[PDB]
């Protein structure tokens, strides 16, 4: 066995998701040629991420005591995740999405926050053992603000590694003290944008978003920029990592997939150089695919792409 | 082996309230959600055992949790389910509706194993077809079964209730309608069957007459907030509304159809048929849902007296 | 009024030889007679014999042979008041070669017969809103059917439904579907349903196939082993009356007025079929019709 | 009075337009139909008649419904119907033709009242053929009727024109022929009756001089598209067609003797007797069916 | 030339005795004489005679009874270029016996007469086609009779018909049909018809008959009381002129003589028959056919007493 | 280029010596008193320089007298003035401290020059802190000046060491704590600004940690005449105080951050800082006044020896 050296808090979500010919309008009824029900949720899916790739992984989050929830749980099993600390709430929902996709790929989403909604600042302090013993610990927006906050003051108080996924952006001001306390930042070009107010409209512009946030407590600021690579800003380097040319599918989740990969790459003290191709390779397989449960990438298919 | 015979769809129904529908390529927050048995099948059979009318019911689930949900929530509510196929490799219907908090709501449904219905599948209930009084359809399962089921009936004598709902292809359903000895279009069906809007009890009748050349002898116009008229070749009666506290008044039209289909297989006279579903369709928009707050007969009774 | 008759009117020219000609050749008939005939105008006229009380509703040209058929129906009882009479078209016409042996060929005109419209029935609303029973065949256009049958549902009438000349099958699926009472013979009851009424076993089969169809009453017309009624609720065989044979052409045609009349005088169902199968038997025993049978001819076969 | 007669059938036509004539046991549908008066005699007698000429038709019908309208469609032509004799208990003489798009035929002709006629029905009508200028006969009614008339014009010294059609028994007709003075075959006619085939003027004299052996003092042949060929002991001469636009040349043999005869009757020259029959003919072929050239017409295009 | 006469030449063995034979009984006659007979020659030297311009055809042998009857019709004035001599054949012949009080028997072998054809007749085309007037009679092969009056018929002359011998009725019906003129005696008509002519009224109804039968003109021969003339126009009674009566025996052949030579000059058909009536009366006064045959000087002297 | 930047207020001190503090309205004699160098910012620039650092110090005086005052003597104990910005029509800082024979002290302060100090003014010293190996600064400065100052470093990957004093409001300055990578409080100044009196060092380590979670990499603990205590996420240490005699007690602390800030510039190892600026503390106690009389190299090195 192996000590877990990755520790992720966040949400954990069941997606119903549809395949339609056209979105409903408003007091419409339309038909959907299928659908399906899987794990989902920005936590879930990133600490699925860094089972697949190898990472010692430690899951921390909510399901409801319900149908759902089991789902939730016997996937994550199936992923490869203990769910030893997954936190199984009787009378709450288990959190849930409702994704109507059309033919053109348009879609709209919502998300019903469920066991997610739960966790308070006190919660946090039965984990702190585990937290201060994780070498990188991964944080996104979909839970309680003043929880993650106390994960991230629990990972200072230790000296440890908070990357941190700013997405949703939601309320800007309120994660300025968030991301004060992380130590790595990954913002795609719409969260950049909010953060900094800076659109990363071409690589010297992303540039000056990330020293933009540099400014902000960060010390990594890793812009993902989707089809067009990622840019690696610090007070000491500026490296432009190129994408990786392959068959584009269904893009979505692909930053989850990069930061799972960037974590099992840290966990491991490859060089900061190394965590971020581990990444951007991560994601270039996880849009190949549909989904990001088995279809996730694994170890070995992003190693043969390197 | 019962004196109605109900075959049509079975859903689930994931519903999400939220303050605003989602508009394409956006994510909202919804503020809660349920799952349920949904379909008109399912809803109408559901309304009839709640009544107390003995009742067959006929319809296909997936080998899925969805399945096994609303397999167990038919039970709950007085409905025996040892007619309903659970088919493996196939999906069960459902649908995801978004409820706003103005009230508007946008509907999306799959077929699921309720497409999987053939005309060679409903001879193995030809027997169930014979002692039935009454036979229930609607317009949610492939369109020849539905004329399987209503080819054995009118061989054995019984009668046919059609919900026209959805109307779907009029054209098609043209020769379902002619095998159909009473059939119950609400404003909506009746206006698409015919063309004639009844937006009064002239035209009401108007477009009921226009019916009774396509095949039924009996037409129930359903006309929500002003009751329903009953228009055949020999009579016109309009049945006015219970004055009730309207709350929800989605699928007061299915429990109307099992208040009527009880009251038929009780021999009780058409007039008092057609008051017992306009006050079982009372008691519907008084509650949310049909479920478990389904009208009862003791319920009904209760308002016809009052 | 309460029997209501929408058909063909023509005007049969049989003649009759020891041998049929051959293409391009010239053979001399023994003799020949022309008479009223059509689907529509037999079962009017066997009506009319029979005492009911019909309004027939049919088209001929204006021409000599519109003026016979007028002619010879009002001789046989029949008020021609509601014959439409067309301008620039020919009268229905059949000829009629008939062998030595029996084999015969037909050709028919439809003359004014096709010239009905949907739209032209609006002008019989009335008449077939107060009938009691209707009766229809398949020698007039389509749409013009379905207008009428349409017509008797909405008042809540009764339609016997000749299903002949069978003609195309799909087609008339939904003339079906509209139709109270059907009353096809053994060669229309085998290519509607399938299935040969070779007996009394395989009849009753095929008229269950019927009630799949929109009919709540079947009559099989079986020939000279009488009729079979098939309904959701009862299966009962009309055996024929022995009577000589001499000519059987439009017995069926007999058969529906018979039925006709004493349904539209409430008789019980299965009095209905008998006095039905009383009148083709009657039929049979003579040529042609100009001595179609009357209401003394029947009760007195019956008792 | 009356100085044409005019003895033979009376038939009812009905012709049907159809596709694809119908095999044993099968039941076609024609596109129409149309019924008129027919007969070989009615249509000579209808062709006297509406050329000017005084006309006394006699013919057989029964009586039923297609005798009354046998002698309907006969006043409407001009013809006098009061010596038709109407045979209660026959029927009347009929013929259901049934053409196809292709053009085959197939024809049952029931002789109908046309075959009850015998050589003693005809001694009523003695005093009638007596004063007849001219007296035309077919081959559509019994045989010892067509020489009963023929004794009665020769005792009065009359004039008998005789269509041999349908030839039928050529044997049977050889006594016939010789009480006629005028006969006018057409090709298929005289090749029955002579041997000889006119396909040529020469051919077709060569026929006509092997006639005038035969009783007949004057032989018109009729050669359809070519016009026709007088041939008597005296002289020989062609008499060029008109020249016309064709649309159905059925009976336009009728319309020919009936000209000739009305000419005849008027005692015009021979030739013009036959130019007239042969410009009576040239209309019928313009046109479908009978009522047939009037007088008007005829001389329109004699001198066109 | 102008007139035809297509028929039969015999010679007549006349035999006078007191009683006929009985069969098997030998009886002796009073005389006899032969001379020249048969009603194609009979006829052919009336015409002869009386001046008209004939061509006569008729058949004889190559023995003593054809070169007597040639010499006799050249001695009478008839040219004899176009009479057959067939060689292997009797010249025709007739066995006439006559009884003192008047009866008589005949029996007549055709002989070269009976050697006719249709085929025969094609030779002659050209004189038919030339004649006004041909005469014919019934004692030459039936189809040989037809075939010239077809040719008559054909060229557009006229055909003058003796009905005599009368034989097969129904034979001759089809000859009658082609004949222009025929001249029937009392008897003749009688069986062609089945009207006994005993008086002017009957005679005419007989006459009226035979119109139907394709003849345009009939001349009923009444022998002692003159002839009938009956048309579809008129009828005409010729009065017998009144003359001593010696022999009538083929007083009709000279009757059609008569009538043949007056029609092929043109006169009147009243004339024509009187002129035949003439030569009939003529031929009664003496005793034989050729020796008593008349002349025109004789008829015309009678006509204008 | 200098390896240490100090950024702080500069005042000129007006100490006024006196037997009983007057009372309002009243008019006392003072028995002597003196003009010197004052102000944090001054004070540990001071004290950085005479302990041999290389350090560009910025701040502003009015040009007036006593910004020439205080320009002469920061010269004089070996600052050097270049980058001390002269503001016309503003005064230059000044405290008036009159402190009784008893030793009860009175201070009235006019911030001066000091409050002129904006964000954008920092701009123009962007070179000189990229430079800096680490930054010193204050709580006497307006606070976006100070914050501007703290982002600027972060971009550089410098070091920040804040004096949080005075605390004044500890919830304006949570968001310069975030970005303060050493932070150097006293008694006083961590119970204000954690909560926990550090009475003994286990009450001292616990606000020792409780500061690790604000941002703050190591602490540093001013316990006066206990010693200090340096508290990180990897160790605890206390530092025992040298024995000396005391005199004058005041503005201690800026002598142990002057010495800190030598020794760190220099590379000495992190203990080795922290009795650097422990010693320097001792010294400045055993004699009066912060300026000429600043501890030297000389006196820490025999101190540390002895
Ligand atoms: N089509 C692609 N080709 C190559 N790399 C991709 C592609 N899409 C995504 N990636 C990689 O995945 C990372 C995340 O992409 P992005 O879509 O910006 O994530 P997010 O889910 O936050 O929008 C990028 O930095 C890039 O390296
Ligand atoms: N507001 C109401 N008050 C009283 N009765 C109602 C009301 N709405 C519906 N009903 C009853 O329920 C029946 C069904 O109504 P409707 O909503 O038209 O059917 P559907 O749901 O199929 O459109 C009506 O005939 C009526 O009797
Ligand atoms: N020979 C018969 N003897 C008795 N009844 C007969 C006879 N033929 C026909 N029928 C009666 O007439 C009806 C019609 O016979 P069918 O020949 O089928 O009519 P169609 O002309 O319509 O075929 C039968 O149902 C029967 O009752
Ligand atoms: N196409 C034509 N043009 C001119 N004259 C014609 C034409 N066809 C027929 N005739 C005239 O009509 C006469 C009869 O024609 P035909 O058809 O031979 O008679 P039938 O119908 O008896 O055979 C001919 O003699 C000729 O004069
Ligand atoms: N006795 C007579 N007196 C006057 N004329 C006669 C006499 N006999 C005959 N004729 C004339 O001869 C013609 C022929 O007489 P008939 O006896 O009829 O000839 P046959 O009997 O030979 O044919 C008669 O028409 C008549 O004109
Ligand atoms: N009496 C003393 N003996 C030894 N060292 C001292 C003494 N006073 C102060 N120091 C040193 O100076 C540092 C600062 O003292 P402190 O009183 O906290 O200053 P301030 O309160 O002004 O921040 C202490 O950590 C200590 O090392
Ligand atoms: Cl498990
Ligand atoms: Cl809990
Ligand atoms: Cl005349
Ligand atoms: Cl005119
Ligand atoms: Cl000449
Ligand atoms: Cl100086
Ligand atoms: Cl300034």
């Amino acid at each position: 066995h192996h000590h877990h050296k990755i520790f992720v808090f966040g949400s954990v979500n069941v997606d119903v998701s549809a395949r339609m010919a056209a979105l409903p309008r408003p007091g419409q009824t339309v038909n959907a040629s299928g659908y399906g029900i899987g794990l989902g949720g920005k936590g879930a899916n990133q600490a699925v991420a860094v089972a697949k790739l190898g990472g010692a992984i430690r899951f921390v989050g909510a399901v409801g005591h319900d149908a759902f929830g089991e789902l939730a749980l016997k996937q994550m099993r199936e992923f490869g995740l203990d769910t030893g600390s997954v936190r199984v709430i009787d009378d709450v929902d288990t959190g849930m999405a409702i994704i109507q996709v059309e033919e053109t790929g348009q879609n709209t989403i919502a998300v019903c926050a469920g066991a997610n909604a739960r966790w308070s600042s006190a919660d946090i302090d039965a984990y702190g053992a585990d937290i201060a013993k994780a070498r990188i610990t991964l944080l996104q927006r979909e839970v309680p603000h003043e929880a993650n906050l106390a994960v991230a003051k629990a990972v200072r108080a230790a000296g440890g590694t908070v990357l941190l996924d700013p997405a949703p952006v939601g309320d800007a001001s309120q994660m300025a003290d968030l991301i004060a306390l992380s130590d790595i930042i990954s913002p795609n070009e719409t969260e950049a944008a909010e953060i900094t107010g800076i659109e990363p409209t071409d690589l010297a512009s992303a540039e000056a978003a990330g020293r933009k946030l540099l400014e902000r407590g960060p010390k990594i600021v890793i812009l993902k920029l989707g089809s067009r690579g990622a840019l690696l800003v610090t007070a000491d380097e500026v490296k432009h990592f190129t994408p990786f040319k392959v068959k584009v599918v269904d893009t979505v989740a692909a930053g989850d997939s990069f930061n799972g990969g960037f974590a099992v790459a840290f966990s491991q003290a490859r060089p900061l150089h190394d965590c971020v191709r581990y990444g951007s390779a991560a994601g270039a397989i996880a849009v190949t695919r549909v989904g990001a449960g088995a279809a996730a990438p694994t170890a070995r298919e992003v190693e043969e792409l390197i």
